[PDB]
Order: C-alpha cells, then sequence, then structure tokens
C-alpha cells in the first residue's frame, strides 16, 4: 500500500485501481470523521451548558436575599448558608469553563483542521486531477483522429504539443495529488490521537483542581450546615405536636358554643363594662328606600365606636365621642338589633346582634359608656 | 445603638381562631403574601436546579455517544495498528466517565431536585388547598350569618328558628375547623422552609464531592505518565511524514525536470530509438470496434504481454483481460480509416485480426516487433 508516485507519467490501470482504494478510504474517513467531530462538538455543548446551568445557580441563590417578604428576611444563617453555597457554584464555574476552553482547542480544534484543511485539500487535489485527467484523454482522442495520408506537418505538430500540455499537466496534478493522500496517512493516524489526549489532559485539571477544593475540609462546614437542618426539625417537630394536642381541645368543645343561644338571662351579663368589642350587623341605607345589613367587627377605645372591616388594619370611623343614647329598637322584623343616636337625634346608627346575651350587653355597655360626660 | 434581643418565630395564636378577630385575619393576610412571594422564589429556583440537572443528564448521553463513535473506527473497511488500541483505551475512559456523571446525575436528582419539588407540590400546594378551602367555609358561614340574621322577631317560629341555629353550628364549625388546620399548616411552614432552602445544596455538594474524588483517583498520574507515552508516539509518526514528506517533494522536483519532447508524441519519426528486441509491453492502445456493420469506434485501453497472451485491462477495471493469442500471429502494420500508426495481429486462421492504434511510431514499431517475438518463444 505504498502509491509510490515515482511511477508514473502514462499511470498504469493498476496504479489507478489501487488510487482508487485510496479514494474508496479517504470517502470512508471523511465520513466517519463528521460524525466523530459531532460528537465531540455535543460533549463540548454539554460542557458549555454546564457553565451556564451552574452560571444560573449563582444568581438564584443569591437572589433570596432580594426576594421581600413580609417575614422571614434578615434569615442571617439561612442567607449564610445560601451565600456560601453560592460561592461554590461560582468557582465550579469555572472548573467548567476551564474544561470547555481545553476541549475546544486540544480536542475539537484539531479535528476540525482536519475536516477544513486536510481531508478538504486532498478532495480538491482529486477533483483538479479528474479534470486534469479527462482534459487528456480527449487531446488523445483528437491527436487520433489525425488523418495519415496528406496532412499538413505544421497541423500534425501543433496537435501533438496541444496532446503534451494536457498530458504534463495530468502528471504535475497526479503527483500532488499523490503526496497529499500519501501524507494523509499518517497525518490521520495523528488526528485521531491527539484529539483524545487533549481530552484526557483538559480533565486531569478538571479534577485536579476540583478535588483540591472539595476536600474533606470542606467537608467539615456541610456537616455543621446538617446539624443546622436537624436543630430546625426538632423544632418543628415539637412545635408541631403543641399545635397537635392545642387544636384537639379547642375542637373538643361541646356544639352549644357554636350555636348562637344560649339562653336569655341564662349565661349572666356584666352589665357595667367598657371593653366590649365583636361581630355586628350595620344597617347602611345604600339606595333611596333600600339597605344592606353588613356583618363588620366593632370595638371602643376612648369613648369612641370603631368599625374595623375584616381582613384590613385599623379604620373605623364613627360618630362618637358625644352624648349619645342606645336603646333596642325594632328594624324590618329583625331580632336583637338596637340604635344609637347624636347628641341632634338625626341619623341615628343602628345594628344588630346575634345572641340577645350579646344584644343586651352592648346596650349596657354604650349608655354606660357615654356617662362620662363631666 | 442596637442592643441584643430575646429571639422570635412568627405563628398564629390558634386560640384566637374561633374568635376569628379582624386583627387575627390582618396577620393572616400577611402570612399569606410570605408564602406567595416563596412559591415564586421557589419555582424560580427549582428551574434553576433542573437545567443542572439537565447540563449533567445530557453530559451522561454525551459521552456515551462519543466512545461509541471512538469504537466505530473498527468498523469501517480500510487499506492503523496503533490507532485502534488507543481508541480503545480512551473509548474506556469515556465509558468510565460516563459512569461518573450518571452516578452524579441521579444523585443529584435524589439528594437535590427532590428535597425542592417535594416542598413545592406537597408542602407549598398543601397552603393552598387549605387556603382555597378554608375562605370557602368562611364564605359559607357569612351566608349562613345572613339566613339568621333575617329571622323575624315577632312572631318567632320556634321550630324554624331552631333549625337554623343548627345550620350556624356547622359551617362555623367547619370555619374553626378548617381555620385550625390552615393555621397549624402556615406555621408549619415557617420551619420547612429553612429546611428546605438549605438541605437541598447539601446533597449536591455530597455528589459533587464523591464526584472530585472517586474521579480524581481515575485521572490518575499513573494515566498521565501513559498519555506522554502516547504523544511520544505521535511525534514518532510526525517524523516519519516529515521523512516523507521531504523525500516525495525532492522526487516530484526530478520527474518534472524532464523537458517537453517526453511529454510529446511529436517527437520526430526521423531519429526513433526503437528496441525491436523485446518480450514485453507495456502501454495503452486505441482498439477498433465494430458498432453495428457500418459505425466503429476506437477506445483508449492499457496492454500488456504475460503467458504469451495478450491482455487489456481496461483503466479502473479490477483486472484483465486476456484478448487474443498465446500461439501463432502473424502482426503487420496496416492502413485503417485513413488513421496513423495503426496494426493488425492476425489470427493462426490467416484472417480476422483485431486492430491497434499506436501513438508515436516509436511506439508502433516496438509493438509489432515485440509481438513477432513473442510469437517465437518455443
Amino acid at each position: 500500500d505504498k502509491l509510490l508516485l515515482e511511477e508514473a507519467l502514462q499511470d498504469s490501470p493498476q496504479t489507478r485501481s489501487l488510487l482508487s482504494v485510496f479514494e474508496e478510504d479517504a470517502g470512508t474517513l471523511t465520513d466517519y470523521t463528521n460524525q466523530l467531530l459531532q460528537a465531540m462538538q455535543r460533549v463540548y455543548g454539554a460542557q458549555n451548558e454546564m457553565c451556564l446551568a451552574t452560571q444560573q445557580l449563582s444568581k438564584q441563590l443569591l437572589a433570596y436575599e432580594k426576594q421581600n417578604f413580609a417575614l422571614g428576611k434578615g434569615d442571617e444563617e439561612v442567607i449564610s448558608t445560601l451565600h456560601y453555597f453560592s460561592k461554590v457554584v461560582d468557582e465550579l464555574n469555572l472548573l467548567h469553563t476551564e474544561l470547555a476552553k481545553q476541549l475546544a482547542d486540544t480536542m475539537v480544534l484539531p479535528i476540525i483542521q482536519f475536516r477544513e484543511k486536510d481531508l478538504t485539500e486532498v478532495s480538491t487535489l482529486k477533483d483538479l486531477f479528474g479534470l486534469a485527467s479527462n482534459e487528456h484523454d480527449l487531446s488523445m482522442a483528437k491527436y487520433s483522429r489525425l488523418p495519415k495520408k496528406k496532412e499538413n506537418e505544421k497541423v500534425k505538430t501543433e496537435v501533438g504539443k496541444e496532446v503534451a500540455a494536457a498530458r504534463r499537466k495530468q502528471h504535475l496534478s497526479s503527483l500532488q495529488y499523490y503526496c497529499a493522500l500519501n501524507a494523509l496517512q499518517y497525518r490521520k493516524q495523528m488526528a485521531m490521537m491527539e484529539p483524545m489526549i487533549g481530552f484526557a489532559h483538559g480533565q486531569i485539571n478538571f479534577f485536579k483542581k476540583g478535588a483540591e477544593m472539595f476536600s474533606k475540609r470542606m467537608d467539615s462546614f456541610l456537616s455543621s450546615v446538617a446539624d443546622m437542618v436537624q436543630s430546625i426539625q426538632v423544632e418543628l417537630e415539637a412545635e408541631a405536636e403543641k399545635m397537635r394536642v392545642s387544636q384537639q381541645e379547642l375542637l373538643s368543645v361541646d356544639e352549644s358554643v357554636y350555636t348562637p343561644d344560649s339562653d336569655v338571662a341564662a349565661p349572666q351579663i356584666n352589665r357595667n363594662l367598657i371593653q366590649k368589642a365583636g361581630y355586628l350587623n350595620l344597617r347602611n341605607k345604600t339606595g333611596l328606600v333600600t339597605t344592606t345589613w353588613e356583618r363588620l367587627y366593632f370595638f371602643t377605645q376612648g369613648g369612641n365606636l370603631m368599625c374595623q372591616p375584616r381582613g384590613a388594619v385599623a379604620g373605623g370611623l364613627i360618630q362618637d365621642l358625644d352624648n349619645c343614647s342606645v336603646m333596642a329598637v325594632d328594624c324590618e322584623d329583625r331580632r336583637y338589633c338596637f340604635q344609637i343616636t347624636t347628641p341632634n337625634g338625626k341619623s341615628g346608627i343602628i345594628l344588630q346582634a346575634e345572641s340577645r346575651k350579646e344584644n343586651e350587653e352592648w346596650i349596657c355597655a354604650i349608655n354606660n359608656i357615654s356617662r362620662q360626660i363631666y
């Protein structure tokens, strides 16, 4: 399998039938190198992808302290760990980055140069040799059709020169094209080894710097974070049990407590207080003639009544303080509704309690809170 | 300045769930809002941790496929002895490496991606479940208080009144109950949050220690000193290339130093260097070929004499050709189609010979004389 260039001009057909074995193996080589090129760019891809994915974790771990909650801010210890685990991934990004750089120059770059320069140069010298050959082959046919009797010598001669110009062209392109294919035999052997040596090398660095960074000494901090997590689980667990019991006790209450009444005069009713607050319904002339009865929480402070609707904090613009008077009143045929009245007596507000117990207690608690006129 | 404080963790008191004061329900709203931004974040983060698992699980395939191609070199037909022996080695390194990335990917998913998924899909999901459920029972209770409020003061129906009171017992119970369950959940979540933020990342660090520790041994200085012998094995090719490369450039120069009289068949008939005494040719000639009773054609074809036989073999043929002879023939120049330098090898019958065509007359004569010299080989 020499493909010896020194023979020749005017190629034997046996020379050709070897040259075709070169052309053959070349073709199947270029095919395979594409199949291998892709595979190596796919590992490089995944390498670069690893760099971005880590790079994203840094951002997101740090983003915790940037997210704004209603509680759990300045988590300090939790912030500290997330910040540490971030600094880790940051340095891991550089190891996968350095490996990415490596695979792109010592592994992938070789194969591209081979495919783009070597295998390429061959496939082009081939084409030039092929064309060069055909040009000759045809000039030969022309030269053969020259007539024997009678010709002009000067014509015969010129056609011969044409044949020769072509023959030497074929010689030139064929010598080049052969040297090309022989050299390729050595180039491939290196082009298949070197790329994979580069791979192995870049990885030594990846596992060297890396295993150093992920030492047993780092492992001492990890174990202490785990103990912090363990100390939370115990808190949680006992706290869950505290709540589990607390819940059961509050749910063991009998049905009479969820039912509105109760019974008239059965539970005593403190007649002299100021403290009282709770839900009631408030009449509200929504439109002329129409009314709505909205449940809202009422409570008392500095001689004033307040209204805090459910949900929101604070609020409660209600008429007091002044000399008002409260008394039970009938309204829209409703039960346990009562009404206060401004000093004027105009636009008196009217509310409703559910219990009777509660009804009389509110009323007792408002005509006696307004006693303080001094 | 700032002075030390007695610590605190945030809780809904539970005892004030039956009461359901609006001031309790205000703290509940902030609790929800906290849970809100949290679910937003754990989503945002989970996405990120699934992408590193992505890049990992993909790397597992990327290596898996690489070796399969390193191992496909030995499956193509060729004319690479030590090349195969290394590609197997470098394959072992890749299949072995793959195993590590696979062992990582696995642990990555079980010890890091898992604790967040479960967190978002069981713990955070339970909150929303109990919230929608809680607010529902509260909505029910509100509409229940309505009916009770509409009941007439006179004339009161002692049967209707007792029926609606019982309706208020339930739904109020339902609210109280769902509220205790919803609160207890949110309180517990304050603790789950912390654990499920720092714990997920621990497992990932552990996988990455075992990954680098198991992989640092693997990629040792033994491998390093071996790679050196392969670098040497590559140099020993670069030198043999440069050697045979220089040799070829020289040979190429020499073969082209020839002057144009060689490339030309034009070379004068006058003064032809004819070797009339040989036993082997050697050349391309054109072969007259009948292509119908009238029409004919001439094809360039190699020709070589062998065991008394004239052979053919067209260019690009596997081999050939066995066209005429071995035994008795007579060859002579011929005038055929006004072509120049044709000659006919006649069969022993004394009729019907093949007609060939040479290029230079130097060639024609040499072919003729040669054939005749073969025709006397006894």
